[PDB]
């Protein structure tokens, strides 16, 4: 067998059955004779092709196989690998290389110093010393992205390595099955079960890593049993609990004292599937209050250590919760009652307000709907309009990078055809990977696109307020038509410039058969 | 003074006065009180912001000045980055940090690990140990990008840093005067030069760093005292010589065998600012023929090292080839005979053959228009048809990613304003930074882009045909409307389906007063 | 509180009490005032230190904490860090670095670059943004060396930092408590029960994981209940298994073909604690025959993805061998009969054959010595010919670096001082790290040091008749004296030319109150 017969034996045998790539020269050796059973998803630019993927493995919760062009496609892809590195995504980035022959005098298309070029973004980075080697390395890939806590990887492989012989042993490669769902020894799970049991006024915060591990319900039976109000870590990548449940109280505010002024008079903190904290504005004060302990659960070795305060654990968050939900007591405490709902704006017949427009997504998005989040000063009125009733329901850039959203929801549309997915972003976010819309155009691919056009990049325009910052450039982004890069990659296209035609619009929209973009005009910060 | 005010003489002092940037909250403190007498040019994807630079500095022989948001924004970068590393680019690229309070935490926004994110594509990466160290760091960072051999450096600095005080002793660092304009020694140069009007039948090539130095008038000296052939190295980023001087010979194929023939018969051959080779295809073979023998003049340790032939010479390329030019004795050889013209290639009333455009351009444009190309399976005969006589007029990705035209010809044009810049990109390569069109149309810079749209990646297709590789996806790109993505960003849209139409079309856009786009329809491979 | 007070604070509180050291002038800011509840031990040499506070913390399984001078010292450390990589060794080396006002310029002892110098031998290597941060720094130092899989850390510290005021809400770090004490969960923990209760002849194979994790009297209850030949995975560090217990089958050769052949006709094979596998000579052929199939517990997700076959299962070592030892069936199978004694060599009355020297420390020796190996041509029969009941018994250079042995068999006696280490060593791998003697003399640390001098690189020159190689250079050792080194650092020195004598030297070392070397003249290869 060849070592390109025998790789994609080891990724159909892995359950890896898409290539998402932006193909070039290196490469060829690789997509030739591309395997019938395999599709092959084209996006026009690098960080496209690895935020649809990024968007595919986060919603699948399994890995995404990615193929880019030597060093130029894999730096363009380096800002999405940004994202997917705080996000835990199971990403197998694979890029070519020039020839073994030409790889010393740095032939046009080299990739020099391959390994190198990724990292920090990575969890392991390689290029193999042989041909014979490439189906091993690739094994090596697929765990290392797979196992918790999950992440990129990159592997380069020169071209002329996939015609080459394999090494005939590498077929105790193909059925490998390495696991990582483990959960804290009997004795010291009882002792954390007890001070659990034992607290007085309990509270959980969630992160990511619940919806990640499917943990959500198990999270919801644990949070019931201890009576327990529940919060999302701070700059949420994704929405790990009911947000109408009774015990839900919300989206932390991403800064030191508001954490523990929001934590004071809780006496155990429970933190599952979180760093603790990623904060963002410089909010100085105490981690914690006195009379407040936190207990983290964490898949991540670096978010254990690099927490300043509490105790860690670091575990599977789908073997823990469940184990947690299935143990500890029921508490006699009332349950928390439900936060109320958010009021109406006032909206006049002009330019829509954020909370109007949630408002009206919210009523009229099917109840098993998906949402993204790239816009970027109305993220506390999302948390609190839109109910998510079920798992895999929000994502945002884990790391903040914009360029995420648009290419994301095609990706987690692709991994969940029969659930809407509608992605809320900004008109300054929505440029940065705007190609992207082709790819939904070309394979149909029915994302929902809400571009919220205020004019300017709102947050930042905000937060120079906050500094006031006096004459800072490159606030304002005038004179984008999102309708007409829309119609430029196939999509279909609305504007909504008021309440009615946004109702309009959406209606629409809902019934097509494909993607669909939509121009709001949102009011100016 | 501030770090902040420091910093910003430090840049003036130094020459610099315009910052490319896409900005984030980690450089509004380096933003705020924007200096009067600096520019901000602002572009909507981070690829694009550097291309645009990459351009300007390139066509102004002078470091660029770039600022990107931390981890996503630089990441968002690394293609483009990897394009003006095989440049030699002078690109001072800085990415806010996260405040020194909270990169411990790894808050949202903190670039981890910084300096190792842009390796292996920077010659200087650095995080500054504390604020008033920020100006000395940006110090080092002017210099490593602009001396010999010129390329890309990194320098993250923390929000926070720029409102400290600066070190008094900073001022010391505001005239320093750093070069490296230096040529082989007395004895050594008279040695080569006495090699040089010994040989029998001479050839010379040029490379990029010939036209970087504006060494191309002294080229033509020198190559008219030798009687000799000039050829352009492979894979040529820019253009070193005036391509209709009795002289040129062309651009020479990138291939190993081809080369090695092409040379055959030349004692000597004198190859100046460029790799030896940047060869692409592998067409092995011998890398000389027997009786030539090949001496490099490069400004790059790098290069020289990894020649696999020839004697090298580790040297400034203007002050080489200023030297060269003076010192060889006139020959009494003949001087070479012009190559012919090109031939017309048939032309029905349908879509374009390449060949036409060029033809057509090169009869249309000022003759001190400059050329950019990123229309990949073209290029032969791009190199072929247009007649460049000044130095300046052409460039081309230099590590070969797409993405560099488009943002790369708005820079050229800010930097030569009097000079009309075209550039000619397949519609393949226009989409992987076709956000950069909004900053033509924000700032009124007045490039002329021509789209070849011939609906694939025609030399992708070609190469697979090469290789008798079946069944290769990917490849394709239809459904594109470049006139309506010209108008989402604001730029006039023109389309050509025949000659009549793409004469029409380019006496409009040369006579417009901002850009222009112009779609070609361009005939299948 | 200064950064001083609070890092040895947080070191105290987290169990630190003893600094190795070689100090430098970046130090002393760190080791003023040094607490008087710590404990200093010089080394004279980098590799010393390290090695010392390696084989401490592999007996203690603790972390041991290291301080060394800038990018010198620490280069000095990098062969000692490479076994402790693979050893899984939890060590936290610190190394000073200049002033931040320094830093700039590179003044003297400026440590470059600093987290990339020991890379890619450590698990985390920082250098803090500001002195504030320190304290955070030195706790995730600590974790990140102390969670599994345990290894080498790095932090640098400039030295003007020490006396910088700490933050107050660092004492948020002093008590945390992090575990990574987890096992798989109940249903697939079943699932592998079951396997191994249905195996018709499992073989174990136990790595140096398990001795770390002292799971030694779980695995035996394990073989005894599966009634399970054991095996120790090839290039052993520790001992893992009573060398006499009935089930105990030796040391595994370090080759593809003799492991798949060794195991044959074991129908289920469970490796705990190792890589699958440390190979080392070439040896090609099936990595298993058919009717073997593999199932790996390892500690390190970097072992699992690598394993070229069988399943795998990441987590703690010690929670997996208790709960597989209590939960599997006795079998009805015989219990393995014990491996016979190996056969006496004969030996004359003149130089020693390694055979009797290891069976002369076997007849003498208390049953609880704990035995160091760097002999490297006598390994298999050190394994064969010494009884080794208890944990703790053995450790040989992981990475294969000579200059472990000696001084960790210091740092050994260190951790152990009621139990007599005896290191083995060669004349050749002696001089690697001969000065750590001097600490043993110094401290009065009661190792004994057997010299095995038979004048060559005797495992080299078996190797290069394997090879056929002739005219290697560098393979003989002759004229060295260790008795006149032994003298020369302080410690008592007998010399061994025959057996008579080897008992009268071993009788004296073994009453001795202090280090004692014995040079035994051995029988040349
Ligand atoms: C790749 C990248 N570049 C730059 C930024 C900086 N940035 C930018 C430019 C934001 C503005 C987003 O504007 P928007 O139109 O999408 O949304 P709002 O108007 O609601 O802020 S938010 C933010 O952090 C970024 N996060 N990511
Ligand atoms: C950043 C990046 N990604 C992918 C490629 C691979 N690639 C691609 C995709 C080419 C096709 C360009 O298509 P085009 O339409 O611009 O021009 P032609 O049709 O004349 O080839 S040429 C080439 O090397 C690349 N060079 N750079
Ligand atoms: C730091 C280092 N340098 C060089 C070597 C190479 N090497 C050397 C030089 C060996 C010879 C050891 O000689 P010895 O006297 O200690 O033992 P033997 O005579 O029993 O081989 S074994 C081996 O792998 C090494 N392992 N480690
Ligand atoms: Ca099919
Ligand atoms: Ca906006
Ligand atoms: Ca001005
Ligand atoms: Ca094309
Ligand atoms: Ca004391
Ligand atoms: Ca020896
Ligand atoms: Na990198």
């Amino acid at each position: 067998a060849s070592v390109h017969g025998t790789t994609y034996e080891l990724l159909r045998r892995q359950g890896i059955d898409t290539v998402f790539g932006n193909p070039g020269s290196n490469e060829l050796p690789f997509l030739k004779d591309f395997p019938e059973d395999f599709r092959y998803i084209l996006a026009l630019q690098e960080a496209c092709v690895v935020g649809i993927a990024d968007g595919y493995a986060q919603a699948s919760r399994k890995p995404a196989f990615i193929n880019l062009h030597s060093a130029a496609g894999t730096g363009n892809a380096m800002g999405a690998l940004s994202n997917a590195w705080n996000s835990h995504s199971p990403l197998i980035v694979t890029a070519g290389q020039q020839t073994r022959a030409m790889i010393g005098v740095e032939a046009l298309l080299t990739n020099v110093d391959a390994a190198n070029l990724p990292r920090p973004l990575v969890k392991w980075s390689y290029e193999p010393a042989s041909a014979a080697e490439v189906p091993h390395a690739m094994s090596r890939a697929i765990h290392m992205a797979s196992m918790a806590p999950q992440g990129p990887v990159y592997l380069s492989v020169p071209y002329d390595d996939w015609d080459k012989d394999a090494d005939p042993q590498s077929h105790h490669l193909f059925d490998r099955h390495v696991s990582s769902s483990v959960r804290l020894n009997d004795q010291d799970l009882d002792i954390l079960v007890k001070a659990l049991n034992s607290a007085s006024n309990p509270a959980i915060v969630l992160g990511p890593d619940v919806d990640a591990a499917n943990a959500n319900a198990d999270c919801v039976m644990l949070a019931e049993r201890l009576k327990a109000p529940v919060w999302v870590a701070p700059s949420a990548p994704r929405c790990p609990f009911p947000t109408r449940h009774p015990c839900f109280r919300g989206l932390m505010p991403a800064g030191i004292a508001a954490i523990s002024q929001l934590l004071e008079g809780h006496d155990v903190v429970l933190v599952i599937g979180a760093p603790v904290f990623r904060y963002h504005q410089y909010d100085p004060g105490q981690y914690l209050k006195p009379g407040t302990r936190l207990i983290s659960v964490t898949c991540d070795p670096l978010e254990a250590a690099r927490a300043p305060m509490g105790d860690a654990i670091v575990a599977d968050i789908g073997a823990m919760a469940s184990a947690l939900a299935n143990l500890v007591e029921e508490s006699s405490r009332q349950l928390p009652t439900a936060a109320p709902e958010p009021a109406k704006v006032d909206q006049d017949a002009g330019r829509l307000h954020p909370e109007t427009v949630f408002d009206t997504l919210n009523d009229m998005a099917p109840e098993n709907a998906i949402y993204l989040n790239e816009s970027t000063s109305t993220t506390a009125q999302m948390w609190q309009r839109l109910n998510m009733r079920n798992p895999g329901s929000y994502y945002f850039c884990a790391a903040g990078g914009s360029g995420f959203a648009l290419p994301a929801a095609i990706g987690v549309q692709l991994a969940e055809p029969e659930r809407q997915v509608i992605a809320v972003i900004g008109d300054g976010s929505a440029n940065y990977s705007i190609s992207a819309l082709w790819t939904a155009a070309q394979y149909n691919i029915p994302t929902i696109f809400v571009i919220m056009n205020n004019g300017t990049y709102g947050a930042l325009r905000w937060f120079a307020g906050v500094l006031e910052a006096e004459n800072v450039p490159g606030l304002d982004v005038p004179g984008i038509d999102f309708r007409a890069l829309a119609k430029g990659y196939g999509v279909q296209a609305l504007k909504a410039d008021n309440l009615e035609q946004l109702k309009g619009s959406l209606q629409e929209a809902l019934s097509a058969k494909g993607p669909v973009l939509i121009e709001v005009s949102t009011v100016s910060p």
